[PDB]
């Protein structure tokens, strides 16, 4: 009977040491399951609102009201429901916050129950958490995207790309992508201390030197996947995630690598680093809303590479819709806690299916220790995850548990391997 | 626990009298499932092998083989499993056969367990059929796409198509849909008798009177939505399965209301048909292998109406796949008897919907009291199906299922309505 | 076994038409659900059916009947014991207060008490023949199989309602299934021959428009033959004529032509005795029509099964008063003709105690619902009445009786051709 | 009962994505419990021997052998024991692998194995683990000492002390250290930002500056604790480990900052630092193996600070049964992977229990998700637990599991806070 009977919710901290929501949910049958939440740090206007204390604990960044909004608000709203009862659930909590962006209660307060239901109403099953939400056919484990060299919001560097990414898309197995993953990180730490580098890690596990631009830092990678034994391209590729709504400036344009430029100036760097070097992906290359320079990013280059929304859509269903009906990118990067919902969530990974584009589900930068991510990566099929480099255990955790899941499915687990990227 | 531990099968009789597989599934943990395979009469020639007996007993169409096959080899095969894995299972039926068309074994005897084994995991869960297989989000109300006018292969008359459908888009909620689709099937009798012809029904429940022709019946209907007080078009639309590939012969062409015609005067024909009534979905236009008459009639009107790929497709992503890539079609039947396992159907729909085609759920003309297929559509969203006139219990229990699981669902129920067919604007 | 929750719903029947469908939970957590079947050819004596009127549905909505269970039926039930099936429909019977069942309807009452019965077996973990029949539960009736519809049941000049084969030569209900299944499809591909409509009735029977009633037997006769079998040795033939239904008080008889005196209706059905093999007729006469019964009765009931359907409707006050007077030799058994399991249960006994044989029936507007097949083996009729085997509805009760064979194994018993002492 | 009916492995990665073992445990009753080994880089020579596959996978860093030595051996040797055992249960482990330093199995595969038959026998008995080993008395919690400025064998800088860590023992709870801790920790980043300091993280979340000396980073520390509105010594002290073998050398001596020191040149080093420093603990101040060194320096500064051995005692009671007849440091670090067993853990803490020495709870450079010191610390009530800066989650982890273990005590839970470092005033 998987009726829910409590909610509590308590204040833990994230793994740059601030704090954020944890939910435990309680059935009448004894179920118990428990969320966190996790927080960005690049965080496009367009996300759902994160509820802080300000004040003076915690430098402002409290979460006792959001803790206090579960215990008060939500909790009651949401007990005598069926747990499996998902979107039933998530439309309640909507409808009790009563904003758009979910600036009442928080979207911080929102997620944790909305995510704590979805795992209790797993294990009151008997289900893993791939097989509750992604039913039998889930089985197909994604290709980890791994950010081993850290820029923009994620280090204290002035590199301007966020994110520079392997991808162990020729990898048998994820088993065998994990260890390919792990040995080139390995042999950019050793290629780093070679040359002057700092290998002080930033906050997604990667290595955050401070490099003369782009280019010097995909070939520093490509020497480590040599290193590593492996072939640029054929075993592990490349690709990035600029944040470029970071360097972006609303009247100025594109304030990048020396250079103030515009999108279709920003179009030409990322052509030429098509020709130059294996990369299958390409994540926020133009600002939040610079709509037009997408569209002509996304007719210019779109048909040789995965072109990834993440501000521009913010795992928002009416952004994704504008997009698909522009022609802006062909795919979603999936952030729970961009939406606050797993329903919301759900409904914009079945619109971006069902338009041809792909998904990458996401960590945020400030991550804890609940692996949910890989669970969802599963049961969605995406064959795409990003969540750090194989360091920093909020990263790996996440990597460990993608492995139980591939044991556990035995024989029918499948790699997404080089089917992930078809354009490449 | 929800491991397998008796698999049982027996011949039951399908809704033409004729016998079909029955396949029981019992788990360590108590869990019982029962499920029964359909039969289609229009089959294609690329469905997955339905093995029948020969021989004297029910006319050659005995099952005993089948059934034998489940209790000699599939049952020792998956004894042990995991009934959640669904695909694991469905990996050792298919090899278990060893051969691609289902015939060593029969798509009939491996379906049964396929679909016996979705059920029992998720009576062990205790999740209804549709949250098992389509997880939490699983929501939409198909549009009931109802075929109130039989012809072709499904009864004894000249009429070429097979199957004429009123479809009510306009409808709040797949309950009222439900009784717009009855009220209309009822109007239809009351003009049937009034002009004097047969209301004696086809296989699939629907009137199956000896008119002239497409136009004659689909004028029919149109008066039958009207006599219901329903608007043709925005309360109820129209749609076809014209099951070509059963008046089609080879090099000769389209033998088709008296005359031989080309894939292209049988696409300027449906042409004729849309621009003089609201059809929202056009199935099996063309046959199973006219690839190139296919792609031009999509090219041709696939903008301006849905057209469903059937007999061409036969529920199999290898030949689902190159249809996508030719450009041909916009729609799959989903059949899971077409490809013989529930995990190949599975991955047939996500190849749809991943490719931009909708989906529609489908019986076959000899249905049973099973109800799966209304669990399946809510499952994957597909919402439109395709299970019979609102006559005949093999069709209806299905309906009544579907308002069971708009009851389960309560306010997170939404039903596809006008939505499932964008490309139609009354 | 205590009753914890009583729901109605509005469902569809075989035809299309709105019916009742109850579920009674208990507090063991047992659940059960029952559907109501719903006559075209009633006969006035039955219990009333309550229907809404109005425009949805053409005035056959039954939300009435339904609003009826939940406002007073499922309160004065809740709580008593699922086992005491007299209690129940003693309770339901008072709570209506109506003789013929009018305020509250037959529907609304039989579809809780048939789904209490439902309960309370699945409670004890018994299938429903042997929880209603107890350890001696074990034959398996004839299937009376109407396999050329007319009358009230298609659109045809007909009058004969139905033309059933009996395939009373079998050795076993499985085996009985199959020959009644091979000569349906031999008198279907009879009638193609014959350029005769193969539509299909309201009962899986096809509804060619054949000359008059020797027409349609010589054409069944055909099809026996046709399946390699014997009429009368293997598949013998009966009638329901359904004669109320072309009866005109004051005019008579008028049928196949002519108008008729209940004698002249006995001739034609002893001429019809002489000529064919023909082991049961049903309502050959007028539901009131006592007089005109007792005389055909005396003239042929020894040499056919005479079968009272309208002149009884199920009711034990009327079979009482057609015992006294020597009407008929057996009678039709529908729940739904006097609306609860116990006051059905009390007709039967009252036949059978009287040495009146018993033929539980489907109606020409049946579900998915399989509760008759369980309750013909319940009681031992011997004689089951369900319809063509095409169509689910009719299907699905043929279906279940294997299943009962199955289950009872070496204890079943094919009532064949004891179930008619007085053919050959 | 709680009977064990299957030990599986597997092998995962640590958090710098080095594989380890992990271990399943599955009881006949239904409970299934996981636990995983932790791994250090500033590794003592007399540790428990931790068995890597070596080739080519990952560097030699590989350990399906120890994982395939849980199926093939240890496995079969403890099905059919009661979970509830774990002196049983660790004796089987210890008498299987036959060897002192557990080099045929590895103490890798054996201790995975005991501890995930302690959370099984604890979740079997529906108790947390804490009160499950440290029974009902068990409910102290630790004050948590912080390393959030990282050097030695945890970077690449030139830093000679390996972790420079802060205690917030003014603290009136659990819940409250843990915040004093991340907002120093949050106030030395900018602190090292205005400095334009490296604010790149170490292995163990704290920062890892270049700055000049071992004053240096206190200095930039004591700032930090300020400009958070906390005061030095009252509301957070300072320790400090050196892990002095990092840079001993056997012959020449002590090479740091720039000179070889000799062990009382070094001596003469720390009891500067007190003087100067609010610190509260030194831990392996002095080599593994210099016992002459550690009995001077603790006559000389034992009175005054905690002194806290590692790698010379490495959890091991013999190592440390010696370090109390020869009057050696004052304080024990514990790593349950040094010496292999939960039993002979409890064994070496009781040692020092008894014996007067104080016992500090100690993570791995090399830590996973796993949680199970948090619970540790306050089942052998030791009111000090060292498990990383307030940043990555291998040591966050940790802290939130201390969070949910206070809740759960209610008015029972203290904190050890003043009373953890009595010399300290
Ligand atoms: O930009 C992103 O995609 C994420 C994850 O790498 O970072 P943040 O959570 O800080 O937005
Ligand atoms: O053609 C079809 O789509 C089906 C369903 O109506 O008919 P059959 O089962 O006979 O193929
Ligand atoms: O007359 C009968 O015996 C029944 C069933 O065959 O028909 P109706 O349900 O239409 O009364
Ligand atoms: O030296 C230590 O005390 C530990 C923990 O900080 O490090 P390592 O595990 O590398 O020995
Ligand atoms: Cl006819
Ligand atoms: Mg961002
Ligand atoms: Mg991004
Ligand atoms: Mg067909
Ligand atoms: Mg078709
Ligand atoms: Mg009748
Ligand atoms: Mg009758
Ligand atoms: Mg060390
Ligand atoms: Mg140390």
């Amino acid at each position: 009977m998987p009726i829910i009977e409590q909610v509590r919710a308590r204040e833990i901290l994230d793994s740059r040491g601030n704090p954020t929501v944890e939910v435990e949910v309680a059935l009448i049958d004894g179920t118990f399951a428990r969320a966190a939440v996790p927080s960005g740090a690049s965080t496009g206007e367009h996300e759902a609102v994160e509820l802080r204390d300000g004040g003076d604990r915690y430098g402002g960044k409290g979460v006792q009201k959001a803790v206090q909004a579960v215990l008060d608000e939500i909790g009651p709203a949401v007990i005598g429901l069926n747990a499996d009862d998902q979107r039933l659930v998530d439309q309640a909590l909507v409808d009790l916050d009563g904003t758009p962006d979910k600036s009442r209660l928080g979207g911080n307060a929102i997620l944790g129950v909305s995510l704590a239901v979805a795992k209790a109403a797993a294990d009151s099953a008997e289900l893993p958490l791939f097989r509750y939400v992604g039913g039998p056919n889930a089985h197909i484990l994604p290709v980890p995207m791994m950010n081993i060299l850290n820029g923009g919001a994620h280090a204290d560097t002035a590199v301007d790309i966020q994110e520079f990414m392997v991808a162990p898309i020729g990898a048998p197995s994820f088993v065998e992508a994990l260890r390919w993953g792990a040995e080139v990180y390995h042999a950019l730490k050793s290629v780093l201390k070679k040359e002057g580098l700092s290998t002080g890690l930033g906050d997604e596990g990667g290595f955050a030197p401070d490099v003369a631009g782009t280019t010097a830092a995909l070939d520093l990678i490509s020497r480590a996947i040599e290193s590593a034994g492996l072939r640029p391209g054929a075993d592990v590729a490349l690709a990035l995630d600029a944040a470029a709504t970071e360097f972006f400036t609303d009247g100025t344009g594109y304030v990048f690598e020396g250079t103030t430029r515009t999108a279709d100036q920003m179009t030409e760097f990322y052509a030429g680093l098509l020709g130059a070097y294996p990369l299958v992906s390409i994540e926020d290359p133009l600002s939040e809303d610079d709509w037009d320079g997408w569209a002509a990013l996304t007719a210019s280059i779109g048909d040789r590479v995965q072109i990834v929304g993440d501000d521009i859509f913010v795992t928002n269903p009416e952004r994704l819709e504008e997009g698909i009906e522009r022609g802006v990118a062909n795919a979603l990067l999936v952030k729970v806690n961009q939406i606050g919902t797993l329903t919301e969530t759900l409904d914009a990974v079945t619109l971006a299916h069902h338009g041809g584009y792909r998904t990458m589900i996401s960590h945020r930068s400030g991550e804890t220790e609940d692996t949910m991510i890989a669970d969802l990566a599963v049961a969605i099929g995406s064959g795409q995850i990003k969540t750090g480099a194989p360091a920093r255990s909020e990263r790996v955790a996440k990597y460990n548990q993608l492995l139980r899941i591939e044991e556990a499915l035995g024989d029918a687990a499948r790699y997404a391997g080089d089917l992930a990227f078809p354009r490449f």
